[PDB]
């Protein structure tokens, strides 16, 4: 069995929670907290490990960006710090090619980076990579067929409905095709053959409508909006369907968890968040024993 991971996130302020959600049987379990509250962070997987890269501690005594890689096993229930980070990343994007974690974009202060970093887990180390062609914090990420793309964001001025994709073998960057979308701080993954995006920030308002990205053909459709407007959502994937977890709609921190059914083009309400919530990091692995 395998669950939903949601780690941080933000309500009034930067939080430690690790909970996990059993799309099995609809059950949350309150996992050890992380060794430093955190929004603005992003989770990945890595050989069954979760990570927690980047975010800050927004808090009463202080607001600090974080270059922060840590590990959590969920076989000890237990947080180890590894390696951190050339620089902070705060509102980051990430994604694994090969069982290395790519860092992506982010902010450190007014710093808004386009800078890009890799991370080898049989090593702890990280290593900068080509930089993207755009400044990106709240950048979505996602890989498919070994690429990385970078999608949307804020470049320190505007919001973006642009993106780019990332080849490793020859260490280059390039754009694709811009989304029909400004989108800040959505929520991106992949199903199938697709990089979707949900979500996110336009400048003006919160957004609920959903588009993806088809490799083959090089351009973005609409799918079905989701139920709630959000941004700072967290998204993965579980069985084949995309879950949004959290996020702002411009009134409420949402607890509202939807699940996408590519199949019949539906989103449906799964669950609740044990409380609302913006900010998160999401992955999937097994179940702690
Ligand atoms: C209302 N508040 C501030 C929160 O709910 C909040 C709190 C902490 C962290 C984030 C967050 C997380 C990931 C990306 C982003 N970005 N990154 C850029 C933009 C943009 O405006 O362009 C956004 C946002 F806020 F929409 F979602 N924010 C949002
Ligand atoms: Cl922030």
């Amino acid at each position: 069995g395998r669950l939903i991971y949601t780690a941080g996130g933000y309500f009034r302020q930067s939080l430690s929670y690790l909970e996990a959600y059993n799309p099995s049987n609809g059950s949350w379990l309150r996992l050890a907290d992380l060794q430093v509250p955190r929004s603005g962070l992003a989770g990945c997987v890595v050989g069954g490990l979760l990570y927690a890269v980047g975010g800050r501690n927004n808090s009463p005594d202080g607001n600090t960006d974080s270059s922060a890689l840590d590990c959590y096993n969920p076989m000890t229930n237990q947080w180890s710090p590894c390696a951190s980070m050339s620089v902070p990343r705060n509102r980051i994007g990430v994604g694994v090619i090969d069982g290395h974690i790519y860092a992506v974009g982010g902010s450190h202060g007014c710093i808004h980076h386009s800078s890009v970093e890799r991370y080898e887990p049989e090593r702890d180390e990280w290593h900068l990579v080509a930089p993207m062609l755009t400044r990106r914090i709240g950048v979505g990420v996602a890989v498919l067929n070994r690429l990385l793309y970078a999608v949307g964001g804020f470049d320190g001025t505007n919001r973006l409905n642009s993106a780019e994709c990332y080849y490793p073998e020859r260490n280059e960057w390039r754009m694709i095709t811009p989304m029909n979308t400004i989108r800040s701080g959505a929520g991106v993954c992949v199903l199938h053959n697709c990089i979707y995006a949900a979500g996110g920030y336009d400048g003006q308002d919160q957004l609920n409508s959903v588009e993806r990205y088809d490799v083959e053909t090089e351009t973005w459709t609409f799918v079905a909006p989701m139920r709630h407007h959000r941004s700072a959502l967290g998204i993965t994937v579980h069985q084949g369907k995309i879950y949004v977890l959290g996020g702002y709609d411009g009134h409420t921190f949402l607890d509202s968890v939807e699940c996408y059914d590519p199949d019949s083009d539906t989103w449906s309400e799964v669950t609740r968040m044990t409380s609302g919530r913006s900010g998160v990091g999401v992955a999937v692995t097994m179940e702690p024993c």
